[PDB]
């Protein structure tokens, strides 16, 4: 179905080279050309989704996505594809949404012919064999474990389900292995005569959208793909839309009370309000999402936070089906937020009443398309996979020039459309939902699948009434006009100084400063990553919970100001770390020192309210205990961080130091954490040396006149060590989870400090057990789905670890790991010298690529510079050394470092129990470990870097 | 002159020594000791003579002739013999000469009494007076002079002595120069022996003998083994040279002096000539003068003048003199401005005196101090088998044989008549002034005559004696209140069946931690206590150091002037800073050592601080800190050694620059931080039970929390700093040149290990077999210099090796010969036998064997111990059980692969001190960051 059109296409500072076309079989077709790029790649979109199932079985095209991996009549064999893109360092992977499934891939330069030819007869050909649907059962199955207990997932299907029981909205999406195969099998029903049905009848016919991001030219590879593409065959599929709302009036005005398994509490409300996908010119709801969840002076969220009942909030127009769709208002809430909510709802009704008085208007709308005017401009590049995929996600919608120009730039002023949203969004069609944990012993009806349990209560008359009669303005404002607005757009030409790596311009005993200019990217950007460094932060629990309510009342007070240049591109954070405080601005080249400027001179001299610090020590005080709650290998991980630094403050003594926090100990507190401390920092981007040095010196004398900082003696710049271990133990011990019905394991290995050659031997066999441990323990074994295989550096000293959550005995799992170590043992001596350079080489393309965007570049900088590395060109280093390795190294790095008759063996693991409870070598009994404390007492520790 | 009379004489009970009191008929006083308990022997010998008796014109002579009276016998008229035969057997011999006295001693190893009586006897038969022992002991009379030329005490005495009346015998010279003795006699011609005959035939040998022997052989064979040798004395009948009057007749009282001192000092002297009350040793008014002056406590007179800021401390009571008059003297410290304001300062202790002359004396003052030194009396401890003796045949021709043992430790009757005659004695008509001051240059023109210095008579006026008598009133003075307290249990507890041998944990919480021992060997009523606050924020930053530090020392400043009247009664106590926290020492007995630990809770926790204080502490502090530029290059080296081997350590500059910033209100801040939340821990050892030492620790820490609101500390926080792992290869050096000394010292850091059972006695016998010949060889044959060791280094709980010496050297050559001397005792190794060997590993069990004797012996063996978190209480025992199953090559296979210099394991690193004029180590901050970390010690 050969039918090619195309011509000059919009694209804004981007120098990648477009064409678009469209095949007869209803095949939308993007040419991407780009001379300069390593990774090429494409990404197919199938416009069907999971709400065009059959209405027996739930969760059969997330079951299909899954299948169409396995299998095709070119290449029968299971994980070619996979394999061919672990060979040539692609990543393929894909996704499921309710009317959407979108597969998308990468590969290096002229690799793309062959990582498509696997690719695209998948749709011809595939095949659903014995193994490949028995274990994706038991995947699928796990996919559904790990979401039970999310409250995301849980309030999302609730929502789904809680609607219209007629409309195919309220059918179940993911599925567990009992509704995938056991259903089916109690009913007769092959699962394979589905699944070849609805890839003839639904995924064949049309709605496709590729692209190919090439680097070849236009026409060779048009005159590639459009030859490569007539073998699908259009059928004539009809659009499936949806023509209602599910809430067909028996569901309106309606409340629920949801009981979650973490102490939170949220406040949801929903409008059901008719399609403006058409008005995508004018796009109301950008105007709507612009008034409504704006944080200005005289904003609902600043009456809110003037109340103090709620914290924060979201919301805005929320994206539903074809037909179809919603408006949101998500808030937060406290003790009296939970108590008085009537009076939250009024607020909205009276902002929105005063939305419902201007009406309107029109220098919002030319603020607006100015913004996103310089910021469509602007815009640097994009990521090889993921930009492919989602553009071909937007393809659907729009003409063949409006592919890029698709919703970041906007013509026309529609206020009539504002006066008929306005006229949606009433006290007749809200729906409200609860969310807190005090409503137990009350809630009768519960959740089918996952088993909350919540009520329905028609909202009684007086309150409804109440809520239309009564809509007037209190102290509620238009938001005042924007002054973040940039006019700097000149960009600065690079000087005689033509360094290609930042150089320390400044040193004394108080700062550092490193500095570039961007020879490559010409954008009038730059980045400031300012990191503070005192003694008290980590002194204690009482000083660490004194800085993290400091910095985090800092954040909230020095917000309101922030948000305007947030919302305008100059992005910022203040965090704390172990270290000290991180201070990180972003954006143009506009009002860098301004912005800059008012936060230092704010959080110098800073004052505290009580009954926010009231608010803010509560909720942190709810938010430690939260951390029962997460999944176990996130559970693991932080007890790995516990044990392999040298001091640690678990999350119980944490959290119980909370229990002497006043306020006159933070206010006598901040004043002598900000006495004395040292400033290291990164200045990266489109400025001069002299405006650099201007910056630093205004930072410390703005420090030097607030609060008379003095610089720190270099004694007392100690770094954390990390602990050994005496050269033979494998080390073990375990906890108990309460919420999940799921045991978790780690398995540490201590090789040795970052030198040179060790980081390239572990990389080697770090990637020579990446894919094959996907192969045979997820897939081949079906361990489990949470599966990570890789290199752990901490504390300058690297490592390897094993993440596997499942449900099963955790020694069962060490012995099947050990086996999966012998396994790769013998595989190392099969490999061949061939094999190993589409190893070796996969590794240099892998590691060495060049920065596409200039935070890429200015973080991994920054990230060696916190690390006292310094060594900029380790990529060069590392890469020209990679070169000279052999097979025989790599057996003398697993035998002393890995295997089990190891005389050097570091091995360490942790178990994390369960909430209730082909063959294994000789390993030895392990450990108890009672204290960590007295386990780290007599253990040495490891020397730091030797800087370079 | 057989002549005998005595009888039992009463000793209170705990004492078991059997005594025995005569007086032989030729004039001998004789007193007989029993006890077949000591090791070593000893003798002396006390004759009532004085430097007076010596004729106008030639002084000291007597003191020249006890010189030269050692040497030479008629029985052994050999020059050396009795010298040799102690020195033969370890006796050294040692004798003074004063106003009344001159007395000799000596001792002897073990049994050598015929021996040495026969090199004692002959003294008295025939001194021989030759050639050679006068040149030799004019010899050393010139080098007691001259040694004695800077000596202050001689040189204020004499001053004192020599401006009164200067014909009067007071005025005399007690040792007497080479110009007496061999320059105005041989230029006369004047036969010096004849006029010593003279003295010694007429003078010595009449009466008033003190002959005493500490023996232990029995109450009798030494008795007429002396008594035998002791007949050859003949009675002279030579009348007692007593004074019977003072020698400061009126021409001397209200007078001032201005003393030019070579050493930087200053000092106030204020004298009192006070009558004869000897035989009133009932009441002993002068030692209670001395009580009520010298007191610090509640409304005292340094009270006060703590209170104006001018005066440290004073010392004051009844100083001897001749048998005729006695004295009284104050001495006090001053301040620069106390220079100024000397009769504000004479006006407030006549105030005293008269604040005591209107309240008067009192009476249950006297019984409570009779009480108290009743109790010391009969609780005695010990005493030193030297030097004991020449005190003890001191007071002999003073008391009756009955009153030898109650010498003065038991008061009878109380006087106050007498009390009133010399309230009427302190007027400003009887005082004698003296100034101490460096800044009397030029203007003192009234020589000393035997030492030189140069002073002024320069008597006080009239307006200012008139001032002191009419004009006498009281301000903030008032007499001391009574502290009796409760003297009345001393009864022993009988042990219970918690017979532990070691000190048990009674106690374990997560706020403190219990150890106990109940008294099973001494049955003594005293009792000790030892106390650690373990907190985190002492080392964090010189800030916090110096606030810590200063907290302790004005804590001290502040409780000094209530619980220095407590320890007047007999409990002592210690506070201390550590860089981990805080140490508390409570020493006493079990009486009321409950009480006074309450009161210290309750005054530390609740603290002030005074401004004058804080700057007087902070500037004293300012002194002591940049002093630390001008010490011995030795203790500069082992300074500079425990800076690089720890984890962190702050030099003495930052210290010193910090301080700029210490206020009153940061303190003030800092001091509930610290106090909020800590560690306890405990020694507990003495006649106790468990019950009521739980209830103490319960009740302290009760009333801790009762403060601050204690609660405990986190058992992760309980940490310990490590110390830094030398590369397995490292000699590592660096440099430190000193400002003042021109002297380079050097310390030659070896690492062994761990403390593994068995390293501990390997270093502590490599230790021993380089340590005697250590010292045969390197300061006699290889002349290094003077302070020269090497040893064992605890630490972190890791061993050590080390070679301290400082002199004047280039460094390197130094190091290069101490590796000389490491090559010499490697072959020194090999050529060991078998006889060498038992006796050094003998050397080592008795030099780490002994018994106990007193309870604060094995209370700070214990304590020493628990600090180190070891808690190896037989550590003793099985080392020992080690110590002999050792081979010659253990050691030499211990040497080779730590020390030698071709060494796999060789761990050494040294530090050079350089004088005014491997790798470098240019920061240490940079040397610390790549070295590992060693682990700490499991605690048993």
């Amino acid at each position: 179905a050969i039918k090619r059109i195309g011509n000059h296409i919009t694209k804004s500072e981007d120098k990648r080279e477009y064409r678009g076309l469209e095949l007869a079989n209803g095949i939308k077709v993007l040419l991407i050309s780009d001379p300069t790029t390593d990774k090429s790649s494409a990404a197919l979109d199938v416009h069907i989704g999971s709400l065009s199932d059959p209405p027996n079985i739930a969760g059969l095209s997330h079951f299909l996505e899954h299948m169409l991996f396995l299998g095709t009549k070119k290449y029968p064999k299971e994980n070619e594809y996979s394999q061919f893109l672990s060979e040539h360092a692609g990543s393929s992977n894909a996704f499921t949404s309710g009317e959407h499934t979108n597969y998308y891939f990468d590969v290096s330069h002229e690799h793309l012919e062959g990582a498509l030819d696997r690719f695209a007869q998948f749709f011809l050909s595939p095949l659903f064999d014995e193994s490949a649907k028995d274990r994706e059962v038991n995947a699928v199955d796990s996919e559904h474990e790990k979401n039970v207990m999310n409250d995301a997932w849980r309030l999302f299907q609730l929502e789904k389900a809680t609607g219209n029981p007629k409309h195919p909205f309220s059918k179940f999406g993911t599925g567990n292995k009992y509704t995938l195969e056991t259903r089916p099998n109690q009913e007769g029903i092959d699962v394979r005569q589905e699944l070849l049905k609805f890839h003839s009848a639904y995924y064949s016919s049309n709605l496709m959208a590729v692209v190919v991001l090439g680097r070849e030219s236009l026409d060779d590879l048009t005159n590639l793909v459009v030859k490569l593409f007539s073998e699908v065959e259009n059928k004539n599929v009809p659009l499936p839309e949806f023509p209602e709302h599910p809430f067909q009036e028996e569901h309106l005005k309606q409340l629920y009370k949801i009981v979650p398994i973490k102490d939170i509490r949220n406040l949801y409300v929903t409008f059901p309000i008719p399609d403006l996908q058409k008005y995508y010119k004018s796009n109301p709801g950008h105007y709507l999402g612009h008034l409504i969840g704006h944080e200005g002076p005289g904003s609902l969220l600043s009456e809110l936070k003037s109340k103090g009942w709620v914290n924060t909030l979201v919301g805005g127009q929320k994206e539903g089906a074809r037909g179809f769709m919603f408006f949101i208002i998500n808030v937060d809430l406290t003790e009296e937020g939970l108590l008085h909510v009537e009076d939250i709802i009024l607020h909205m009704f009276q902002y929105i009443q005063k939305l419902r008085a201007e009406g309107p208007q029109e220098w919002v709308f030319q603020e607006l398309k100015d913004l996103n005017a310089v910021a469509f401009r602007f815009k640097d590049k994009e990521r090889p996979r993921g930009y492919t995929s989602k553009i071909a996600g937007i393809l659907h919608y729009y003409p063949l020039e409006e592919v890029l120009t698709a919703e970041y730039l906007l013509e026309e002023f529609r206020p009539d459309l504002i006066e008929m949203v306005l006229d949606k969004l009433r006290p007749e069609n809200v729906r409200v939902a609860i969310v807190s944990k005090s409503f137990e012993g009350k809630t009768d009806r519960t959740e089918e699948w996952y088993g909350t349990q919540y009520k329905q209560e028609a909202i009684p008359d007086e309150v409804i009434k109440k809520w239309q009669n009564a809509d007037l303005n209190g102290k509620f404002k238009l938001p005042t006009k924007n002054e973040f607005i940039p006019t700097n757009f000149e960009i600065l030409p690079l000087e005689k100084e033509a360094t290609p790596y930042p150089a320390l311009i400044k040193d004394t005993a108080m700062s550092k400063l490193w500095f570039k200019q961007d020879d490559k990217f010409f954008l009038p950007k730059a980045n400031l990553n300012f990191e503070f460094f005192s003694p008290f932060a980590y002194v204690d629990p009482l000083h660490s919970n004194m800085a993290y309510l400091y910095l985090e009342l800092l954040k909230d007070s020095l917000n309101e100001y922030a948000y305007a240049a947030e919302l305008a591109g100059l992005s910022y954070d203040l965090q704390n770390t172990i270290y000290g405080m991180y201070l990180s601005v972003k954006g143009y080249n506009d009002k860098q020192p301004i912005l800059l400027k008012k936060i230092i001179e704010k959080m110098a001299t800073f004052e505290i309210d009580e009954k926010r610090f009231e608010i803010i020590k509560e909720a942190y005080m709810r938010s430690l205990n939260n951390f029962r709650a997460e999944q176990p290998h996130q559970h693991a991980m932080y007890y790995l961080r516990l044990l392999m630094t040298e001091v640690a403050w678990t999350k119980d003594e944490l959290k119980e130091a909370l229990d002497d926090v006043t306020l006159p100990r933070l206010k006598a507190f901040i004043p002598q954490l900000l006495s004395r401390l040292h400033i290291e920092a990164l200045l990266h981007g489109n400025i001069t040396k002299q405006a650099a040095l201007g910056i630093m010196q205004m930072v410390e004398d703005t420090l030097i006149e607030h609060a008379h900082t003095k610089p720190l003696l270099p004694s007392q710049l100690v770094r954390y060590r990390e602990v050994q271990l005496p050269d033979r133990g494998w080390f073990v011990y375990q906890q108990r989870n309460e919420v999940h019905n799921n045991s978790g394991i780690e398995i540490y290995y201590q090789t040795d400090m970052q030198s040179t050659s060790e980081n390239m031997f572990l990389e080697l066999f770090a990637q020579i057990i990446s894919e094959p441990a996907f192969n045979t323990l997820r897939t081949k074994e079906q361990l489990g789905y949470i599966v990570f295989s890789g290199p752990r550096r901490a504390n300058g000293i690297q490592g390897l670890r094993f993440i596997i959550q499942s449900e099963k005995p955790p020694h069962y799992l060490e012995s099947r790991v050990e086996a999966f170590l012998i396994t790769m043992e013998k595989s190392i001596e099969d490999m061949t010298e061939e094999a190993f350079q589409k190893h070796i080489q996969a590794l240099a393309i892998r590691r060495l690529d060049k920065p596409k965007k200039l935070s890429a570049e200015s973080a991994k900088y920054w990230g060696e510079i916190i690390s006292q590395q310094y060594n900029f060109d380790r990529d060069n280093t590392e890469v020209a050394y990679l070169k000279t390795l052999t097979k025989e190294d790599i057996i003398k790095f697993y035998k002393e470092m890995l295997a089990v008759d190891a005389p050097r063996r570091h091995k360490v693991s942790v178990h994390v129990l369960a909430r209730e409870m082909s063959q294994a070598p000789a390993l030895p009994q392990p450990e108890v470990i009672q204290n960590m404390t007295e386990f780290k007492r007599g253990l040495p520790l490891f020397p730091l870097v030797k800087p370079h």
